[PDB]
């Protein structure tokens, strides 16, 4: 119910941006929500073909479908660890530190300093947010893509 | 070619691209309207500049509103609570002493992080993290507890 509550979130997401979700699209965030950890560009193509040897996507189709959940931040690059993770969503705990992901090449480091957070959550708290109910995201842009 | 709002409608019609986002004329229409304002827009204001801009022939209204939800759905527009009005998301290099938001991704609704404090930490983790919070004002997104009951 972890896993369906985040693809149910994307659907609904795509539905009010106009977005369309293609059966790869689909395939590929049921994969990513039904890990609920980490995970390698290697593993999701591993994924994808065990369903049949032939007819299975071709590498480039599934992962220009991860760019796709990418680019509209429902999936970000953990670089720390050179895998690819869910959005923060109406999720559990013991596994929830807020994520800082650059808009335009969505890699995302997550934000450790349990003090700066505490303080983060207080003021959001305080203006009419729940960040026990989703944890944030701060949203900003690299200094690599910010060099171009 | 394009000067500094002229760079944000070029950005957002390139994230379009890489998202699978269709940017009809109406939807650049609002867009260009929202980030030539400067200061936030009233939405009545927005049909205005529409309907004076195109004459005989104009969009109607729910044309209008429906290229707004467009845009605020895809985080390119945020509305301002506090002004009940909209302003655009934040983005590089607009000359300003612009103060980070925080927006509920389920209604788009935003208000200003005023606590000089908080923000300055939070920018001085992000400069420690590999970002750059003077090219690029923070932006912080989260539920708000009115969508988070519903
Ligand atoms: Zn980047
Ligand atoms: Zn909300």
């Amino acid at each position: 119910d972890d896993a369906n509550s985040f693809v149910r979130a994307v659907e609904r997401a795509c539905s009010e941006r106009g977005l369309r979700l293609t059966p790869i699209r689909a395939n590929v965030l049921r994969l990513i929500a039904d890990a609920g950890k980490p995970v390698k560009a290697y593993e999701l193509l591993d994924w994808v073909r065990e369903g049949k040897g032939v007819g299975a996507d071709a590498p480039p189709t599934v992962y220009r479908a991860l760019d796709f959940l990418m680019a509209n931040g429902f999936v970000h690059k953990l670089e720390s660890v050179n895998a690819f993770v869910a959005c923060h969503h109406p999720n559990s705990a013991q596994h929830s530190v807020p994520f800082l992901i650059c808009d335009r090449c969505h890699s995302a480091v997550e934000l450790e300093d349990r003090d700066v957070v505490s303080q983060l959550e207080a003021r959001a708290k305080a203006l009419g947010f729940q960040p026990q109910a989703q944890t944030l995201e701060v949203h900003g842009l690299c200094a690599k893509c910010a060099a171009a």
